């Protein structure tokens, strides 16, 4: 839980809590309350508060006067572990986490919702240990925790049980004992700390209770209920990513800091993709910017080739056996170079170090280009393969297609070519970062893969598909824009489905 961000705090609200409950060198995090994708990090520096803008237009966030990164929470551990300066040169220090008690963007707070609704809902949905907090009805101000416990039909193995919670002068307690600055603080110290019942009952908060799990089928209703929230549905999802700080030290050795396009924005040790068969007059060969993404067919998130990292990236497809490359950044955006071409034209051959890719044949769809390319290492004939590179090209330079069936008809396609291709290895999907568009569209994927193969009638759950494809790069799904889009993209596959 990411308690130095402020999801509902106005920016002299910001300045008088940081006056009057911090230090210099205080800080938090709050969103702009009109645009998403807009944020302000807020700090004390000598008994005055500056706001830095951070934007996020998909592809990562922009510190201004400082770095690009992929989480907020990268962003600051970087800053809490380092470098950040104003307009004139001055270093801004990020010292001191100002907590927010708010608990609205919690997993298992759940507001106004009464005793009967709250036990069907973990009878219906709930396991051993699945819990919630709701707003008591009876004790105005008051708060009740609800936890199922039992063993995993209802044959009196299973109970829900519930505690109330009385705050009192601001501060949370369960009846007796310690008393708490927020519910989050009471959550987790019973999380780790469970409570007792008189004879014996351990009331164990494993998980809170999924409320986002929904049959495909019931995809439209769901999209209706979000559009009246999207944006705080995912500021829940960005709550989590304090969970997903793993570490990326191989992505910060000093010999790879030139293969990243953002210093910042890196590959987790745990899931990068390891180059073999590397030069041994090269120090270091093994790195590019690149993570295995498996759900739980696989793909490699990637970045845009720099000009020095062309010949890694061929080194990349040839050793993974890939035969299917999505990109979905123009070379060129904005007038900055988002992609370098690492193919060659149309008909012509180039050799990229040891590899040697000649295209084939392009052709034009309206939303992209298809290059058939023909992948082989120089001096062995046999080693040729057809790697297929699929170019979306009409993607917008901010925000997202205003209508999916563009990029469904793609990624239709890309899937019929992987699964025309026996033992093809993971698709490569590639943007600017590797992280915003390269996110939505293998989200995408993996969620229209299920129900291409189970139907209208199999369960999806994006908020937790998406943490899933985080803790394998970070910060899969950069913006409200792209998680939006992700589910219009489900609801108009499912519509063409039932059309069918
Ligand atoms: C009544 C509610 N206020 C409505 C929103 N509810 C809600 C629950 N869960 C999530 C997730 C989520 C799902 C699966 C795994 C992970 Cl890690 C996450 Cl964060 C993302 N947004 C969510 C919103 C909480 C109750």
């Amino acid at each position: 839980s990411r308690r130095w961000f402020h999801p509902n705090i106005t920016g002299v609200e910001a300045e008088n809590l940081l006056l009057t409950r911090g230090v210099d060198g205080s800080f938090l995090a709050r969103p702009s309350k009109s645009n998403p994708g807009d944020f302000t990090l807020s700090v004390r520096r000598n008994g005055a508060v500056t706001h830095i803008k951070i934007q996020n237009t998909g592809d990562y966030y922009d510190l201004y006067g400082g770095e690009k990164f992929a989480t907020l929470a990268e962003l600051v551990q970087y800053y809490m572990e380092h470098q950040l300066k104003e307009k004139n040169g001055d270093v801004i220090e990020l010292k001191y986490p100002l907590n927010c008690a708010d608990p609205t963007s919690e997993r298992w707070f759940h507001g106004h919702l009464s005793g009967k609704e709250a036990e069907k809902l973990l009878t219906e949905k709930g396991k051993h240990g699945s819990f919630l907090v709701r707003e008591s009805q009876s004790h105005p101000g008051d708060f009740v925790l609800s936890v199922r416990t039992g063993d995993d039909s209802n044959d009196g193995k299973s109970k829900v049980t519930h505690v109330m919670i009385r705050c009192q002068e601001l501060k949370y307690d369960v009846g007796g004992g310690e008393r708490f600055d927020s519910l989050t603080d009471l959550v987790e110290h019973y999380k780790k700390n469970p409570m007792v019942e008189t004879l014996g009952t351990v009331l164990q908060l494993k998980q809170p209770l999924n409320t986002t799990r929904i049959n495909a089928a019931e995809i439209e209703s769901r999209v209706r209920e979000l559009s009246k929230g999207f944006w705080e549905e995912f500021e829940t999802l960005q709550q989590q990513e304090c969970k997903l700080l793993y570490s990326r030290k191989e992505g910060q050795r000093q010999e790879n800091k030139n293969k990243n396009r953002y210093k910042n924005i890196l590959p987790f040790d745990h899931t990068r993709v390891v180059l073999h068969d590397g030069d041994p007059n090269e120090p270091v060969s093994d790195y590019i910017n690149a993570n295995i993404i498996m759900p739980e067919k696989s793909y490699i998130a990637t970045q845009g080739c720099l000009q020095n990292t062309v010949n890694d990236f061929w080194r990349m497809v040839f050793q993974e056996n890939s035969r299917v490359i999505v990109m979905t950044t123009k070379e060129v955006e904005r007038g900055k170079s988002k992609c370098v071409k690492y193919w060659p034209d149309e008909y012509a051959l180039k050799e990229y170090g040891v590899m040697r890719v000649r295209n084939v044949k392009e052709s034009a769809a309206h939303d992209y280009t298809l290059r058939e390319l023909k992948l082989s290492k120089v001096g062995q004939g046999n080693t040729e393969r057809t790697v297929w590179q699929y170019h979306f090209r009409t993607w917008p330079d901010h925000g997202v297609p205003s209508d999916p069936g563009g990029v469904l008809d793609f990624l239709e396609e890309v899937h019929h070519k992987q699964e025309s291709i026996m033992d093809a290895g993971p698709v490569v999907v590639h943007c600017s970062a590797g992280i915003g568009r390269t996110g939505t569209f293998i989200v995408i994927d993996i969620l229209i893969d299920i129900i291409r193969e189970k139907g209208v009638d199999c369960d999806i759950d994006v908020p937790k598909t998406i943490q899933m494809v985080r803790s394998q790069r970070s910060g899969m799904v950069q913006t409200e824009a792209q998680y939006r889009f992700i589910y219009m993209a489900v609801q108009h596959y499912i519509e063409t489905l039932q059309r069918r």
